[PDB]
């Protein structure tokens, strides 16, 4: 049942769509809204998986849960005040769990046919990098990642007009940085990073090292401008304490869905086009719906206000097919289209391979054990992240670890046993790559038969619906690369796999369960994103756009939430959530979230690690 | 003056547009046609330049001509029977001139921070490649280009069903090869080359070597399928005798324009959209024209038949905006759009830097002199081609050279003097790159002020209109790379520059003199190009498409001519030009063109080189 008129119609059940409805329902008393989502699931580019593997250990119908991510995975307590506030208001802070990013130096590196570890790379004044890359002398004997840091310091040094001092560096800093800082008279958003480093005098060998060693070469090789690329590159300092949700980032959209109500969300309902009814001053939304049989249905309805929570490629399709846009004057319709072109589409992929046990610990490799964080490579792999079966004791050990406490031998010995025990429980690896590496996996994933371990139903009885298997060719090649990266002869066959390629499609011959938007977005060269962002709040009267694609904080949910807030302000009077939080609570969401988390971490550690802890 | 009705309306004054009109006028007696071309020039992706530099030598108002290319540059006597026939029928064979591809081993190579020569690369069982790349043992001690050749032989070996024997290997061979040959059960057009080599067991180091060393990494990293990539990679054997026109490839479109008549060609006239008139069974073409003042004008006219000689991106724009397409049923309109998606857009660029004299000869470098052919590099340069001032004696020396004659000391000594004298006359370098390297130059060319040598009008009085200067940033970086590639401290400032980036635009904020289509196209993965090609001849009744993008021979003018021929056959009864030639002349265009050229080469050599020649 689809209503025939609504106060607010919400296109997109991703984060910005779900977030608009919750805030309008609860803070603006608007109850006659509806969300329309083309796919058969809510959450968009957030998509966690919970697999319940048959516990087939020796002394075991017992079940073991592994959380994995097909989309978004991590967040931070600083710089995401809207997201923190959103977590606190939904009471989801008790589920917050560490997301660690290193293995004390044992994370892997594979570059130019050579497998080694992070600790290895540091030896002898970072010698290995000088042996693999034909570096200029000024480029030798330093950690590659510190070259990005130094160049940032140099950009800040020659831009004293730009304040450069707020200890917490949020989206305003990064907007001003890319819009106000210059290099040699040209502001950074007119620069490509590749051009920038080159003009700074770096070798092409050095630039290739950097974009391979950071794992996400889009920052250098795509059309994104240099300013926004730095925002992304300085999002992962050495000392990052990322966090995540125990049951996966989907916890947050599902939690919003409980509060919205399944009855106002209309899945498998694509909004095909939008027209304006001059008579009763209403929008008219043509749609296409698939029921629970597969029986299609074209229909139409009205709405006083429209909210498009949609990324760039979705927004161009509607614009193309919508009379509300086509009947605009030549000048502004062309200007609006050109404005959609101002953020670059960034392809991303994640392929998850699950295993009954993990094979990258010292017991299986004979080498120092790999635990957590990106294993980078110049192979099509890009980066590889390990994921372990959910375990309360392990999360407390991780929680102890993000305190830089000095354990006594008793506690070091218990942390030892915990670090090792996880390799005996099921686990997973995510291959996570961007720009240059996409086409390698693309062609591989679409060729040949799909991968299924035999007696698969014996290994998992309930395979989630958002899981499309990796192709046999994808598993085959991914397995050779793992042997390379982890320097081991032994990489067994996965029990279960999923492949997800966030790269937007314009082909009508693709099932809906395989249509996915561009993984992330970043501002192109020449883009004045301050003008672009404000133009796209309400481009036609009572028609709004918002979401991550044209946001202040591209790449992150906070981008979507801050973009939506502009719509909720301009169209509905609502102040930014973080500001609403602070008036209501008397402290920031930052301080609240840190205090709440320290408490449950304090309790977790004492309960599991060191009964006599600080 | 634009007619209000025509028998045939031709959209696009590129090669396929101009070729349709000439053949319809002359062979089908159709005189009431008109060509409509959005830009202010004919010829499309053919675009030669003739610069007339002030001869400021010591013993000189004398003029020196340099030919250069912003688009297409070379062709072959075998495998391009339509093009040869077209040359013979227009009497352009007397202007055919060698296009040499090597310097006897002195062409440059720059890979991983190391500058060296082709002769150097051969030393010690191709050792240099093993020192620069971490190759598998089976990948060591062989010439990189011979790895592509061997893999081709292997593909042919395991496909004995595929005949694999015609000595002249034309578009049919390459269509059957990519459509009928398989690797491990999957046919090559379902494969990416990158996936293919990997599955064959090659290292990523080796694959990176290959795609850097061949200069056009699109074959490996883009979405083009493996079969069509091989067609391109085996277009440049070691023994290639390419040829070109003395005054540039534009000779051919200009020669067609003389025969069509400027009066039937309507420049600065974009066809915006197309509708069907059910009443008088006519198409209705909305257009936009700019007169000689800049005064725009929107109009409309009719035509009984429409011929779209347009590449993919142009074809999608019309399809989007045209009622003749939108009023098609849901199924076929979506099927037709999906069919447009089946050829991949391949960006290309050419930046030409002209110099008063050439600086890469031994007199200026102290190293073995560079003459002709690609200087490849893993720098954003890609490939660099030298171009010299037009000189009849030099072309005869080149003509002698494509005979593998053994000159006597008298003739070797005269060839010596000729080889060296060209460095004293003006010359040019073309940077010619694809896929991965485009974005480097893109962002550079659009940033900052444009390059002009001071007292430029003193150096060239008549700067052609199709020449947009290289940006100052482009010249600056291109000059550093030249010092790298040519291993010299000394690369002076260019007298004149041009930049051309064949990468299709969808932004309305770009002048017409800067809108250019995708440089070339190649079949994507999954594309059954036999079905696609025949579907796009006449997709609606009396509406035809043709050109290179969805052709049998992508990359080359012959592709455009063979694609058009299908339209001229199905819509107008005309047999393929090469077949028309043969009936009329009693021999192929291949044999005619070889015999005609041998004669004028025979005469050229005797006149300039060795009076007593074979
Ligand atoms: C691989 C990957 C990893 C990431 N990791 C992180 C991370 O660690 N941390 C972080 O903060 N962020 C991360 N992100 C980013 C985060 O996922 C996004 O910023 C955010 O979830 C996107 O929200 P959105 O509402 O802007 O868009 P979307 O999530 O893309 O929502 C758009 C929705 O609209 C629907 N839709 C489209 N067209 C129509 C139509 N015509 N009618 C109806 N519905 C339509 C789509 O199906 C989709 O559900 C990651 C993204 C990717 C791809
Ligand atoms: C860098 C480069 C080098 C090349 N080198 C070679 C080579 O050495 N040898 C070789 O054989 N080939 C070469 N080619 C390929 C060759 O240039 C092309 O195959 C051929 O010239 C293209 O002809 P076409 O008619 O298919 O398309 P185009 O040349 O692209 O013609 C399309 C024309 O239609 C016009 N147009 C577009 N939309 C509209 C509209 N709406 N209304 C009116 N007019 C419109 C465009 O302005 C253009 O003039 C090269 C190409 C490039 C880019
Ligand atoms: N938050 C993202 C990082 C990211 C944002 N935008 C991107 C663009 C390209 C590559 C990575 C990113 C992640 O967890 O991975
Ligand atoms: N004929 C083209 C070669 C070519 C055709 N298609 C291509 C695609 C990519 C790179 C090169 C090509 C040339 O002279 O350069």
């Amino acid at each position: 049942s689809i209503p025939k008129e609504v106060k607010v119609a919400i296109v997109g059940a991703g984060m910005s769509g779900l977030y608009s409805a919750w805030r309008l329902q609860s803070e603006a008393n608007v109850g006659d809204l509806a969300i329309f989502e083309r796919s058969d699931r809510t959450g968009g580019r957030l998509d966690s998986d919970l697999i319940e593997f048959k516990d087939n250990r020796a002394g075991a119908g017992s079940t073991i849960t592994v959380k994995e991510e097909q989309g978004g995975m991590r967040f931070l307590f600083e710089g995401m005040d809207d997201l923190m506030a959103l977590f606190l208001k939904l009471g989801l802070e008790d589920q917050i769990v560490p997301f660690p990013m290193n293995s004390g130096g044992n994370n892997r590196l594979y570059f130019r046919g050579t497998s080694f570890s992070v600790n290895d790379a540091e030896q002898d004044d970072y010698h290995i990098w000088s042996a693999l890359y034909n570096l200029d002398p000024s480029e030798q004997g330093v950690n590659p990642k510190d070259i990005i840091n130094v160049v940032f310091n140099r950009i800040l040094q020659v831009n004293p007009q730009f304040d450069s001092r707020p200890e917490v560096r949020g989206p305003e800093f990064w907007q001003n940085f890319r819009l106000q800082c210059q290099w040699q008279g040209e502001p950074l958003y007119n620069w490509s990073l590749w051009d920038l480093l080159t003009d700074m005098g770096y070798s092409q060998e050095c630039i290739t090292m950097l974009y391979r060693v950071l794992g996400f070469n889009g920052t250098f090789l795509s059309k994104m401008n240099a300013g926004v690329a730095y925002q992304l590159l300085e999002d992962f300092p050495a000392d990052v304490e990322f966090r995540t949700f125990k049951d996966g980032f989907s916890t947050l959209p599902n939690a919003l869905v409980d509060k919205i109500g399944k009855d106002k969300i209309h899945l498998q309902t694509s909004i095909d086009s939008i027209a304006f009814d001059k008579a009763d001053s209403k929008y008219v939304l043509k749609y296409t719906k698939i029921d629970q049989s597969g029986q299609v249905s074209e229909g139409k309805f009205k709405a006083e206000k429209v909210i498009l929570g949609l990324p760039r490629l979705a927004l161009e399709k509607l614009f193309i097919a919508s009379d509300a846009f086509k009947q605009l004057p030549k000048k502004r319709r062309d200007e609006l289209w050109d404005t959609l072109q101002s953020t670059s589409n960034q392809p991303l992929l994640k392929i998850n391979l699950y295993y009954d046990t993990a094979w990258w610990g010292t017991g299986m490799t004979g080498r120092p054990a790999v635990s957590f964080g990106p294993n980078f490579a110049d192979l099509p792999t890009g980066s590889v992240y390990p994921f372990y079966a959910l375990n309360d004791e392990l999360a407390a050990a991780l929680m102890y670890d993000e305190r830089h406490a000095t354990p006594n031998p008793d506690t070091q010995h218990k942390l030892d046993g915990i670090d090792a025990a996880k390799y005996a429980r099921p686990a997973a690896l995510t291959i996570y790559c961007d720009y240059l590496n996409i086409n390698f996996w693309s062609a591989l994933q679409n060729k040949g038969e799909l991968y299924h371990h035999p007696h698969e139903s014996e290994l998992v009885e309930s395979i989630p619906s958002d899981i499309f298997p990796a192709s046999e060719a994808v598993v085959q090649q991914a397995t050779q690369f793992f042997k390379d990266i982890f320097n081991t002869h032994y990489v067994p066959q996965p029990t279960l796999t999923s492949a997800r390629i966030w790269e937007g499609n314009v082909n009508f011959n693709v099932p809906e369960n395989l249509q996915f938007g561009f993984g992330v977005h970043q501002w192109a060269i020449g883009a004045n994103d301050k003008e672009v962002i404000e133009d796209l709040v309400e481009p036609l009267p009572n028609l709004f756009t918002c979401g991550e694609a044209y946001s202040d904080y591209q790449g992150w949910v906070e981008g979507a939430l801050r973009s939506t807030d502009l719509v909720l302000q301009k169209g509905f009077g609502l102040a930014p959530l973080s500001e609403v939080y602070e008036q209501d609570q008397g402290r920031s969401s930052s301080e609240a979230i840190q205090i709440a988390y320290r408490k449950i971490s304090n309790k977790m550690i004492m309960e599991y690690i060191d009964p006599n802890f600080s």
